């Protein structure tokens, strides 16, 4: 019943809005942008001044922060997943499994919302870090962001919005291919529903955008590549406080 | 609204099950004999201790190290759980470190009671059971190292809490505003306020008969603190008597105060 679907969509959206503080509309507005400009971090002095005004070696602290941020996001995402109908009824191991392998894909999805071709919003919108400043950092820290920027420019050309992204995100989480899943069938049963809901959503929200659905699903490919590429970079950083380390694992 | 507090209770219980492999429900099933496949090997003496190693350098020292490596793991499990507490992850990163630093031993001894009866304590993910008397036998200063924990457990287990209750209790312990050296007390207190309210409701619904369970549970926090202090004291003794015993940096970091 397109109406069963319409309800799923709305619910996921409302859950999305509750779960994630900085949304795409909000991010867009600040980028474009509607109120107070964000503090702009375009080099080392700006960074130093930024930090004195707002919330060791520089390159490392920025790479670590990106971690604190990804940990935050894991919890937001994890809370969002629990709003997805069916999710909490799956085998607990499988919920853990679904999150474990899906979070990074969703982090980069959502981080596109905060990126344009020149920088990326940070500190929940208070700062803006330039692409060129991040690219400047000494190796291997000059490269970590750059594949996210190239994905984000492509992904943002879809001009998806928050209501679309809410459903896409849920589709990701419910991937029945994740390794180690105990009971794939309810996962795919839900995803299949999420897919119908996303498909109908994009037909109604972008009636002019031919095969947007398919195009968005094709981007999943780009996302996995990015994540795979990042764990690869990460092992290399493993070649560069006990308790704080435990937090980021 | 109560409804929110219930949502939060369920979320925490769920994380707790995910974060902690040996729940109280599993430990009691092993302890009470709801088992044919779940039965533990019992160590009540040196001889039995040796047989135990078979199917699971002085003894006392060994037993103590194992206890510290298990504690180091538990630090990890609790840290994992901690990240699940709504708001925790958002707090200043230094405060997050502080709350864990001062919370983890309290939590450790809370969750240990789960694994204890008056006779002894489960070990090795519950495949073994080390009697209280054996642990008491050990050469000084180790002989007394567990005893205060047993005494607390015997008393705390008298509350008959289950995993869904401890999940919230533990949360409350972590999000303590009073902890020393905290940068932003307010955002911590607000979270604890919630958790306390979640806890109160949870005990009311789960234990409708149990009058003032909430207060009695909160009072227990007092004996927890004291266990931790005595333990810290005993550790300073052991580090001095045994110059050849190594204490994990994590734990050494935590004991710094």
């Amino acid at each position: 019943e397109s109406a069963d679907l319409r309800a799923l969509a709305k619910h996921l959206y409302d859950s999305y809005i509750k779960s994630f503080p900085l949304t795409k509309a909000k991010a867009r507005a600040i980028l474009t942008g509607k109120d107070k400009s964000p503090f702009v971090i375009y080099d080392m002095n700006s960074l130093m001044m930024g930090e004195d005004k707002i919330k060791k070696e520089v390159a490392i602290r920025i790479f670590q922060g990106c971690q604190f941020r990804s940990v935050e996001a894991v919890q937001e995402i994890t809370e969002y997943a629990k709003s997805i109908p069916g999710f909490v009824n799956l085998d607990l191991n499988d919920q853990v499994t679904l999150l474990k392998y899906g979070v990074h894909e969703i982090i980069y999805t959502m981080l596109a919302s905060l990126m344009n071709k020149d920088g990326v919003l940070i500190s929940e919108g208070q700062g803006f870090m330039t692409r060129e400043f991040l690219k400047s950092l000494r190796k291997p820290f000059g490269d970590f962001m750059e594949p996210k920027f190239e994905f984000a420019v492509k992904f943002n050309a879809l001009e998806l919005d928050d209501s679309d992204l809410a459903i896409f995100i849920a589709v990701i989480i419910l991937s029945g291919d994740r390794p180690g899943l105990l009971n794939v069938k309810p996962i795919e049963d839900i995803q299949d529903n999420l897919l119908q809901a996303l498909e109908l959503q994009l037909k109604l929200n972008h009636p002019e955008s031919s095969q947007l659905f398919a195009k968005l699903l094709q981007k999943m490919t780009d996302l996995r590549q990015i994540v795979t590429e990042h764990v690869q970079l990460l092992q290399v950083i493993k070649k560069t406080h006990p308790l704080l380390q435990e937090i980021y694992k």
